[PDB]
């Protein structure tokens, strides 16, 4: 199981009168408090990809293959459009009703925003977790430990086949689940940070440097 940290820059328009002004929102934080309901309108046109995210929503808008917009609709703002709609500049994308919070797992960082008459345009650098499970067939050698910070482009699991190969899709903590066997050693474990002094199989006594 790899708990990839997914990252996305998306936008949201909301009325000043309702926006809670911050430079960052933590999974649950009160983004905006709307009195009267708000119809969030599409600021560009294209074919709509709906991204279902725990409790929040991410709209992607594609003209041809070039994504033209990325729209973020928080909690308490539910979609109006569906996978494959064609949307025109000003079509109500979602209806925001009451209080508007970040999802259970979504952090908003570095929210840059423009102030505009009565409306606010926020562009939010978003972060959340999307755990993917992976197959490991006998002739696949794990090359990473459990609980490992791993980078975009890192061979996690190796194989004699390039198609079978596993690469870490992005920044993600790697976990080890369901071991074909557990192995219990009467040993004593001594973690280290830089260079080791002692070779494997060696004889070692109380006080012997490791």
């Amino acid at each position: 199981r790899v708990d990839y940290l997914r990252k996305e820059r998306a936008a949201l328009r909301i009325p000043l009168s309702a926006w809670v002004e911050k430079e960052a929102y933590r999974p649950g934080e009160v983004l905006a408090e709307l009195s009267e309901p708000y119809l969030f309108r599409a600021e560009e046109s294209g074919v709509v990809e709906l991204k279902d995210l725990a409790e929040g929503h991410l709209i992607y808008l594609r003209q041809e293959e070039e994504v033209v917009a990325r729209y973020f609709l928080p909690a308490g703002m539910t979609p109006l459009v569906v996978e494959g709609e064609i949307v025109e500049v000003g079509q109500p994308l979602a209806e925001g009703k009451g209080l508007l919070r970040l999802p259970r797992h979504m952090t908003a960082k570095e929210v840059e925003a423009e102030e505009e008459g009565d409306s606010v345009h926020l562009t939010l650098f978003l972060e959340w977790t999307e755990p993917k499970d992976y197959k490991v067939a006998p002739h696949m050698n794990v090359i990473v430990p459990e609980g490992a910070k791993v980078q975009a482009g890192e061979k996690i699991v190796a194989a004699i086949d390039p198609e079978e190969e596993v690469i870490a899709e992005a920044e993600g903590v790697v976990h080890l689940h369901e071991p074909a066997s557990i192995l219990v050693v009467k040993a004593r474990v001594y973690p280290f940070e830089d260079d080791v002094e002692v070779t494997t199989g060696d004889r070692v006594a109380p006080g012997d440097v490791l």
